[PDB]
């Protein structure tokens, strides 16, 4: 099939945030839609390697929890559309406007997550950047992941969803199912807690130096008072510091599905 977008179609509007290439506005094109641009004119040949990549990421995708690529565009300037989602990411509601969630929409979230990474894995995607700033509550409801890049709030890089193989750059390439379902494993203990990890240390390189030793994890004694114990439970089996202890997603998926069911009590 093909997803060209015609020049001419897209019209771009307000600026939205920068994107991992170039910019995202937030355009019209049958409908609502978000273009990601590249700022300059010029292609790098590594670059364009990029985009002709992430589309051709996006175009494997195609299911409720993951973000819509809609189509791309090479004429001026080279463009990727989603959807256009209305609301904020879930490090938006837990960390700045401080959203209060009921345990049952929180366990929902996690468990709408959990299904999304679950598809991009059979897909065989590593996602390689889950957090809670990659996760969209489009309408408040209905979790979209995607990897929107500096738009959404907050050589760098994010530390805190990382698991240790990757934070210490092993072996080149330390990336796996199981890195995602650690990442995962932190945006649970968001969930769970409403903070992000180590608040108390206001070192990024000591935290990149412990997390990386094993000397520090995640306090998950902090965990809200009516958790499910079963949720605390798998919150650890998933953040586990071994990369081969941890859980792969259909399990994770089940562990939720079920502890999900209940507890309306
Ligand atoms: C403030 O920013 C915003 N508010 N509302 C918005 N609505 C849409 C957008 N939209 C985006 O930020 C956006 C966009 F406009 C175009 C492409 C991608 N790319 C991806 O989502 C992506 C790239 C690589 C891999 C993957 C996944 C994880 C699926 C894989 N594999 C996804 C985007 F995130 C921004 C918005």
């Amino acid at each position: 099939d093909d997803w060209e977008i015609p020049d001419g179609q897209i019209t771009v509007g307000q600026r939205i945030g920068s994107g991992s290439f170039g910019t995202v506005y937030k355009g019209k094109w049958h409908g609502d839609v978000a273009v990601k641009m590249l700022n300059v004119t010029a292609p790098t040949p590594q670059q364009l390697q990029a985009f002709k990549n992430e589309v051709g990421v996006l175009r494997k995708t195609r299911h409720v929890n993951i973000l819509l690529f809609m189509g791309y565009s090479t004429k001026p300037q080279l463009a990727i559309v989603t959807q256009w989602c209305e609301g904020s990411s879930l490090y938006h509601h837990l960390h700045i406007i401080e959203t209060k969630f009921e345990m049952i929409k929180l366990i929902d979230i996690a468990r709408q997550t959990a299904q999304g990474m679950d598809y991009l894995h059979a897909k065989s995607i590593i996602h390689r950047d889950l957090k809670s700033n990659n996760i969209f509550l489009h309408e408040d409801l209905t979790v979209k992941i995607g990897d929107f890049g500096l738009a959404t709030v907050k050589l760098s890089g994010s530390i805190l969803w990382m698991a240790p193989e990757v934070i210490r750059m092993q072996d080149k390439n330390p990336y796996s199912f199981q890195s995602d379902v650690y990442a995962f494993g932190i945006v649970l203990y968001e969930l769970m807690t409403g903070q992000l990890p180590y608040s108390n240390i206001n070192n990024r390189d000591q935290i990149i130096f412990m997390v990386g030793r094993g000397y520090l994890s995640p306090d998950l004694s902090k965990v809200r008072s009516n958790c499910p114990k079963a949720m605390k439970r798998l919150m650890a089996e998933c953040l586990k510091k071994k990369r081969d202890e941890r859980p792969l997603f259909p399990q994770i998926l089940a562990s939720i599905e079920l502890l999900a069911r209940s507890l309306p009590k």
